[PDB]
Parts: structure tokens; C-alpha cells; sequence
């Protein structure tokens, strides 16, 4: 990468906000996944949207790939610079604006995390519910199409993103639903907001997100429930959803995951396939939800609910850190994660089959999941140097993905495609789906410089 080009970057953002140092590039060449670090040729920190536009235009016109970077907590190598280029770290733009409590909306820049937003919001009576375990950039969450434990009740990023400010690959500034707009519904033209949610940095750079806020619940009850078998826990989940209980959180941990979380958090739950549950409402509504939900879990051998401010906080902090609890089981290890999502009635079959398949192989694995959405993750520990093990783990992940596709589901409920699921995506949407996605990619990124090598 030429020093004339580097000087042009520094002319936009300032010398301290451009780095070509190997260590700095290496830190920005990977996410939290196993995917091998592929360092960008430079890291740039734009300080405002004008600078984002001018960095993009400079890179695009010079044929230099652009890799948007939020908090680097992604799962599929989205920030790996497989063709080199310029990594754009967006987190110095960290302001919350346009807080409209009366309209339940707010605008956030890429450096705002969920914890920052919800801290800004306490005593407002509002909160933002979409809660991935890592305290990620909210714009990165929009880019990946994230969900979380609260999504079963309060929706995914796709449900809660009302507008996006996007710097297109050649530097033009798009407000997907119109500058400054925020509303509950619209039929005006084609919905551009939904196209950029889940685009993973391959269609443009999200420089702000307009988010739906929600009223804080009147009252909250959290509990855990231990089951004799994976079958029993997942059958309970399906029956709770079919009974239309509006549970706020319903999370599955298999016995391996529950033990891992016990050892990583000093929870001390019975080591067993377990549901973490949370219920929102008034005292009247809570008692009714609890009664209907306990009746279903009782039918399937669930324990009496172990009840959990600090104790629910400890409970969900342990759940949010399940990934690290799993890694802590074999220290030094990395891991791959699957993310299939199936029609809920097929969830017992596939998740029990996954448990059986884990057992029948030399691989080790833990299961945790947003099962209220029909979604779960298999966490598969890999020795970074054992290439024999890595290709069994890859083979296992591909086979699980294909089983989910055979059941009418999707290969990823929330994490995305990145580098790891591109073949599964081709199978999932077929030739006309792939060509159509590629045609959209091409009109927004003709030169193919917007995070190349990802998704398609
Ligand atoms: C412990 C743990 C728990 C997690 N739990 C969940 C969970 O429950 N649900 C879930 O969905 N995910 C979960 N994640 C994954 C991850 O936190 C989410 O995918 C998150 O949305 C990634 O945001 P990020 O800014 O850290 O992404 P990064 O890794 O920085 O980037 C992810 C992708 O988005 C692109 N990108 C990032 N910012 C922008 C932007 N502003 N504009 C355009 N493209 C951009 C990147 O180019 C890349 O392709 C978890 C991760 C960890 C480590
Ligand atoms: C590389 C990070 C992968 C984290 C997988 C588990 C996450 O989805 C959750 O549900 O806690």
C-alpha cells in the first residue's frame, strides 16, 4: 500500500487516526471466531461521517478494499481482510442523538454499545432489548442482523431498526428511510432499511442506526428449570411457544454448557439440560404466565422453578458469557459456532440429533441457544494447530447446516455468513436467490471493494 495513499488517508482523518503498524493491523484482522487472522494493510478511525465518506471514496476509486470494523465480536470472519485493504474502525463516532422518548426512538453512532445506550436511558422508563452476549456496536449489530435472548418477545435487529445512515462504497450518503425519519410503518417505495440490515459491511458502511425503544416491564421474574433430557427441555420450549405464553426470555443450555457456565460464573445450577426463563408483566399477568409455563415444564419433567436485581443480573451475565465459559473448559482453545434456525416444530428433532451426533464423534461440543426462535448454537472447540480436527469440525458444522436446510430452516438465525457459511447460503436460496443477491451487491458495490470475500 503506497505512501502517497497513506498520506491521503491521513489528510482526511488526521495522522493519529491512520496506522500501518503490524500489531495494530493484526488486532483488526480477526474477530472472536476461529477464522485465521488476515490483517488489513491499514486501520483508519474516521471522526465524523464526512470523513467516512471521504475515506470510502479514496479507497473505492483507488481499488483498495474497505473492511468496516465495529467492536470485532463477530462470528464468521467478517472483519478478516482476505484481500488486504483499509480497515475502517468506526468506534470513535460514539454519540447518541435524536432521543425521542415520546416516539420510542433514538439514533446511535457506531461507537455506542447496547450497555452505553441502556445506561443513557435509565430513569427514562425505556430500554433497548436486543442483547447479544458481547457488548457489541449497535451499528455492527444492525450490520450482522443480530438477535439476543430478548428477541423471542421484543424482536431482532431487523424488527427494531427503523432507519439507517449508510455511506455507500463510493462515498455517497444514504438515509435508507429518509434523513431524520422515524415512524411505525411505511409503504413508501422499496424498503431500503431491511436490505442493509444483515449486509455485514458488503453493501456500505452504517454510520448511524435509528432504533426502536421499548417500555421497561412493570415487573420481572427470572428462573431456571432443570430437565431430565434434552428432549424434555426442547419439547417444553415448543409447547410453551405453541401455548402462546409471551415469555420474555427462554434460553437453552445442555448439561455441558450448564456445567461450563457454573465453573465460569459461580452460578451453581444442577448440571442438567436447563432452561433460563424470564417473564415480564404486571403481578396479575406474571402469575398467570408462570402457572401456564410451570404446567408445561412439569409435564416434561422440569424441576420446580429456581427463582432469581443482582441474581437475575448474575443469571443473564452467565448466559451472555456462555461462549467464554465454553472456551474456558479447554484453555488456549478456540472454537467454531453453528447457528441454525428451524421451524419450531422441528427443533426437538434437530437439537436431539445434534446431541447424538456430538456423542458419536471424537469432537467435543456444548449447546446453547435462543430456542424460543427455533435457533441454537453448537460451540465446537478446536485446537488451532490440529488441522485434522478442524476439518472434522468444519464437516460437522456443514452437515448440521444442511440438516437444518433439509427441515425448511436457515443456516444462520443471527450470526451471519461471513467467510464460513457461503456454500450453505448458495444451497439455502438457490441459483435465482444467489444471482438476485449478487445483482444487489453489484449495483451498490460495482468494483467489489466493499468487504470482499464475504457472504457471496
Ligand atoms: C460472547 C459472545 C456472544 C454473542 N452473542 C450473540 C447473540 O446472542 N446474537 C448475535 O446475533 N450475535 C452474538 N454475538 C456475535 C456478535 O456480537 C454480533 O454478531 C455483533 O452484531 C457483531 O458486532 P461487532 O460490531 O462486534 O462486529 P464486527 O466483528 O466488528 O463486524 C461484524 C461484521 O459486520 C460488519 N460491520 C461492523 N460494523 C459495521 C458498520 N457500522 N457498517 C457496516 N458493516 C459493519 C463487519 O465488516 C463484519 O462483516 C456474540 C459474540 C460473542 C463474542
Ligand atoms: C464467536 C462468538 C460466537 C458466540 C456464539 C454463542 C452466541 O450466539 C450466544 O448465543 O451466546
Amino acid at each position: 500500500l503506497s505512501q502517497d495513499f497513506v498520506e491521503a488517508l491521513k489528510a482526511v482523518v488526521g495522522s493519529p487516526h491512520v496506522s500501518t503498524a503490524s500489531a495494530v493491523r493484526e488486532q483488526h484482522g480477526h474477530d472472536e471466531s476461529m477464522h485465521r487472522c488476515q490483517p488489513p494493510d491499514a486501520v483508519v478511525w474516521p471522526q465524523n461521517v464526512d470523513q467516512v465518506s471521504r475515506v470510502a471514496s479514496l479507497c473505492y476509486n483507488q481499488g483498495v478494499p474497505i473492511i468496516p470494523f465495529g467492536t470485532g465480536t463477530g462470528v464468521e470472519g467478517g472483519v478478516c481482510a482476505v484481500q488486504g485493504g483499509v480497515c475502517i474502525n468506526l468506534t470513535h463516532m460514539d454519540q447518541i442523538t435524536e432521543l425521542n422518548t415520546e416516539d420510542f426512538s433514538v439514533v446511535v453512532e457506531p461507537g455506542v454499545t447496547r450497555k452505553a445506550l441502556n445506561t443513557h436511558l435509565r430513569d427514562s422508563g425505556l430500554w433497548f432489548p436486543v442483547d447479544p452476549g458481547a457488548d457489541a456496536s449497535l451499528c455492527g449489530m444492525a450490520a450482522t442482523g443480530a438477535s439476543g435472548t430478548n428477541a423471542v418477545r421484543y424482536g431482532t435487529m431487523r424488527d427494531n431498526v427503523i432507519n439507517l445512515e449508510v455511506v455507500l462504497p463510493d462515498g455517497r450518503l444514504l438515509h435508507t428511510a429518509g434523513r431524520g425519519r422515524h415512524y411505525r410503518k411505511s409503504a413508501a417505495g422499496y424498503n431500503l432499511t431491511g436490505l442493509f440490515v444483515g449486509s455485514e459491511g458488503t453493501l456500505g458502511i452504517i454510520t448511524s442506526t435509528t432504533l426502536r425503544l421499548h417500555p421497561a416491564p412493570e415487573a420481572t421474574v427470572a428462573a431456571t428449570c432443570a430437565f431430565p433430557s434434552v428432549q424434555a427441555a426442547v419439547d417444553s420450549t415448543v409447547q410453551i411457544l405453541q401455548a402462546a405464553v409471551p415469555v420474555a426470555r427462554i434460553e437453552f443450555l445442555d448439561d455441558v454448557m450448564m456445567d461450563a457456565c457454573n465453573r465460569h460464573s459461580k452460578l451453581n445450577c444442577p448440571v442438567a439440560p436447563t432452561l433460563f426463563l424470564e417473564f415480564h408483566g404486571s403481578q396479575q399477568t406474571l402469575a398467570e404466565q408462570l402457572q401456564r409455563t410451570e404446567a408445561i415444564t412439569q409435564d416434561n419433567g422440569g424441576s420446580h422453578f429456581s427463582w432469581a436485581a443482582e441474581k437475575r443480573n448474575e443469571l443473564w451475565a452467565a448466559r451472555h458469557n456462555a461462549w467464554y465459559a465454553a472456551l474456558a473448559l479447554s484453555p488456549g482453545s478456540k472454537a467454531y459456532s453453528t447457528d441454525v434456525c428451524v421451524p419450531i416444530s422441528r427443533l426437538p428433532e434437530i437439537l436431539v440429533e445434534t446431541k447424538e451426533e456430538i456423542k458419536a464423534s471424537k469432537l467435543t461440543g456444548a449447546i446453547v441457544g435462543h430456542v424460543g426462535d427455533g435457533n441454537f448454537a453448537c460451540i465446537l472447540l478446536v485446537d488451532p494447530d490440529d488441522a485434522e480436527e478442524q476439518r472434522r469440525v468444519k464437516a460437522f458444522a456443514e452437515n448440521l447446516g444442511r440438516r437444518a436446510l433439509a427441515l425448511g430452516g436457515t443456516c444462520t438465525g443471527e450470526h451471519g455468513i461471513g467467510l464460513g457459511k457461503r456454500q450453505l447460503l448458495q444451497e439455502e436460496v438457490g441459483p435465482v436467490g444467489v444471482e438476485t443477491m449478487r445483482q444487489l451487491k453489484n449495483t451498490l458495490d460495482p468494483r467489489g471493494l466493499m468487504n470482499p470475500g464475504k457472504v457471496l
